[PDB]
C-alpha cells in the first residue's frame, strides 16, 4: 500500500454560475506540502490533518481540471479530477415570421437557443400546433461548445392561415445523472394570402341616363382568405355601398348605381381591392347624360279657325330636332311650324323627335299632342 491523493467528486456536473465542494485528501501520515490548484474562485474552506476542503464558487468555463497535489517523504503526489458546466434552454427565440406570407411559396423558420450548454446533449425541434415539423439532434458536436441554432424552410398553405409556430430545445443530461431539461419559445401564428395578378371584372353600361337606376357589379376570383379581403366600389369620386357576398374564393360586388348631375358629362367608375400588402384596380370609364325631352306646347291653345300659329319644341339645342316630320329650320331651337288652322286639321298629332348622340351612341324618344280646333 504506497501513498495516495484522492480529490472528491472526481467527475462533476455543476451548473454553470453554480457552485460544490471539493474536500482533497492523502494517505500521508505528516505531508510536508498540500493545497489545491485551480482557476476559479474560492468562497470558504475546511481543512485538518490529511485533508483540505475547498469550495469553488461562480463556474464560468465549461470543462476545467482541478489538480490536487500532496508532498510527504520528500515526493510529489497528485490527484488530477473534472468538472464541467451546462446551461439550462432558459432562452429560446422564434424569429419574427412575415405579416403576409404568399401561398405556394416557401419560408424560413430559425429557432434560436442562446447559450445553452453542452450544444451536443441539445436537440431541437420545430413545432406547428401539437405537430412536429423537423428534429434535430446535435449530437456530436464538441463538448465544449454551447448554443444551437435550427433553421428549415417550409412551404406556406392554405391551412397555414393562423397557424402557430414554435420551437422546443430539450437538453438531455439523463446520461450523466442529472436530468432532462426542456424549454418552448414562445408560439408564432402566420397569415396567409394568395392575391391573383388578375384585374377585377367590372360590368358597367356606357351611358347613364340622370333619374334611372343602372345596376353594377364588380368582380373577381382566386382570393384567400375571401373574408379578410376589402373592397371599394364607386361612381366617380362619390362613394357608393355595394352588397358585398362571398362565391368560393371570389367576391362578388353588387349595387344599383343612381345619377344626379350634380357633375358632370363623364366620369370613371372606381374599383378596388385591399388584401394583406398587395392591391389590385379596374377602371371603366362611364358617360353621363341628361336628356331633356322637347316640349309639346303651343303659341295659344284656341285660335279658333282661320288664324296662324308657332309652335316649338325646345329640346335644348341638342338633339336634332324634328316636330311633325319637319326638319327645322333653323337649328339650336324650338323651331317654328307656322299653320293656318282648318277644320280639317282638327285634332292632329305632332310628332317630335331628338336625336342625341352620347359616347358614339343614339338614343330617341317619342310621343304625340293634339290641338282642338272650333
Ligand atoms: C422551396 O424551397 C426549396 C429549398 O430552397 C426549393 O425547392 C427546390 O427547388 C429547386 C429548383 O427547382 C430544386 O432544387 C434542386 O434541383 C436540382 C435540379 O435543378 C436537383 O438536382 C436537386 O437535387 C434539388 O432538387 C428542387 O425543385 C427543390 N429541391 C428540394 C430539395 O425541394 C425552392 O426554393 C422551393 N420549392 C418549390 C417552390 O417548389
Ligand atoms: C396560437 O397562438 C396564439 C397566440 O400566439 C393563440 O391566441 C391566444 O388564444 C386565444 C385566441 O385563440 C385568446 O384567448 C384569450 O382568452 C382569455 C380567457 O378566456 C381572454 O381573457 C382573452 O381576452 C382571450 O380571449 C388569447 O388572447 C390569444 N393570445 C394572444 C396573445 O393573441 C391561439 O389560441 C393559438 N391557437 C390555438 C389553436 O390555440
Ligand atoms: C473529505 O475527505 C476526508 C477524508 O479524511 C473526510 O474526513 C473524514 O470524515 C469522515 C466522516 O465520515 C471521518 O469518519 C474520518 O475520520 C475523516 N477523516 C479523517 C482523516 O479524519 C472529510 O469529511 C471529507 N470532506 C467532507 C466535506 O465530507
Ligand atoms: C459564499 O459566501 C456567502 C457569504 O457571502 C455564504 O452565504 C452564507 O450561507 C447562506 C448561503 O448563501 C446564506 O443564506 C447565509 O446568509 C450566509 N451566511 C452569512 C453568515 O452571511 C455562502 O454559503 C458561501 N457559499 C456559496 C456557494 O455561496
Ligand atoms: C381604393 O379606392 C380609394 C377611393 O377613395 C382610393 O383612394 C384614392 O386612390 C387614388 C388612386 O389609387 C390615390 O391616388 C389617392 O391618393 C387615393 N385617395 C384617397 C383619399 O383614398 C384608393 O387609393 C384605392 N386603393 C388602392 C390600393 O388603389
Ligand atoms: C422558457 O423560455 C422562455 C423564453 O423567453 C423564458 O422566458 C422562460 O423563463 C423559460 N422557462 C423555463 C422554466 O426555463
Ligand atoms: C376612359 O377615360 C379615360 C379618361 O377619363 C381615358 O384615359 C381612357 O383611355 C378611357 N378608356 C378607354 C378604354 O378609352
Ligand atoms: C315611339 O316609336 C318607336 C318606333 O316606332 C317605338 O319603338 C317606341 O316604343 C315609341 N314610343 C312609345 C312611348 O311608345
Amino acid at each position: 500500500e504506497p501513498f495516495w491523493a484522492d480529490l472528491q467528486p472526481r467527475v462533476a456536473f455543476v451548473e454553470r454560475g453554480g457552485s460544490l465542494w471539493l474536500n482533497c485528501s492523502t494517505n500521508c501520515p505528516r505531508p510536508e506540502r498540500g493545497g489545491l490548484e485551480t482557476s476559479l474562485r474560492r468562497n470558504g474552506t475546511q481543512r485538518g490533518l490529511r485533508w483540505l476542503a475547498r469550495q469553488l464558487v461562480d463556474i464560468r468555463e465549461p470543462e476545467t481540471q482541478p489538480v490536487c497535489f500532496f508532498r510527504c517523504a520528500r515526493r510529489t503526489l497528485q490527484a488530477r479530477g473534472l468538472i464541467r458546466t451546462f446551461q439550462r434552454p432558459d432562452r429560446v427565440e422564434l424569429m419574427p415570421l412575415p405579416p403576409w406570407q404568399p401561398v405556394g411559396e416557401n419560408f424560413t423558420l430559425s429557432c434560436r437557443v442562446p447559450g445553452a450548454g453542452p450544444r451536443a446533449s441539445l436537440t431541437l425541434t420545430l413545432l406547428r400546433g401539437a405537430q412536429e415539423l423537423i428534429r434535430r439532434s446535435f449530437a456530436g458536436e464538441p463538448p465544449r461548445a454551447r448554443g444551437a441554432v435550427l433553421t428549415a424552410t417550409v412551404l406556406a398553405r392554405r391551412e397555414d392561415h393562423g397557424a402557430n409556430f414554435s420551437c422546443r430545445a430539450e437538453l438531455d443530461l439523463r446520461p450523466h445523472g442529472l436530468g432532462l431539461f426542456e424549454n418552448s419559445s414562445a408560439p408564432r401564428e402566420l397569415r396567409t394570402f394568395s392575391l391573383s395578378p388578375d384585374a377585377p371584372r367590372l360590368a358597367a353600361p356606357r351611358l347613364l341616363e340622370v333619374g334611372s337606376e343602372r345596376p353594377v357589379s364588380c368582380t373577381l376570383d382566386g382570393l384567400f382568405p375571401a373574408s379578410e379581403a376589402r373592397v371599394y366600389l364607386a361612381l366617380g369620386d362619390q362613394n357608393l355601398s355595394p352588397d358585398v357576398t362571398l362565391e368560393g374564393d371570389a367576391f362578388v360586388a353588387t349595387a344599383t348605381a343612381t345619377a344626379s348631375a350634380e357633375q358632370e358629362g363623364a366620369r370613371q367608375l372606381v374599383c378596388n381591392v385591399t388584401l394583406g400588402g398587395e392591391n389590385r384596380e379596374t377602371r371603366e370609364n362611364v358617360t353621363i347624360y341628361s336628356f331633356p325631352a322637347p316640349l309639346l306646347t303651343l303659341s295659344e291653345p284656341s285660335v279658333s279657325e282661320g288664324q296662324m300659329v308657332t309652335v316649338t319644341c325646345a329640346a335644348g339645342a341638342q338633339a336634332l330636332v324634328t316636330l311633325e316630320g319637319v326638319p327645322a329650320a333653323v337649328p339650336g331651337q324650338p323651331a317654328q311650324l307656322q299653320l293656318n288652322a282648318t277644320e280639317n286639321d282638327d285634332r292632329r298629332s305632332f310628332f317630335c323627335d331628338a336625336t342625341l348622340d352620347v359616347d358614339g351612341e343614339t338614343l330617341i324618344k317619342n310621343r304625340s299632342a293634339e290641338l282642338r280646333v272650333l
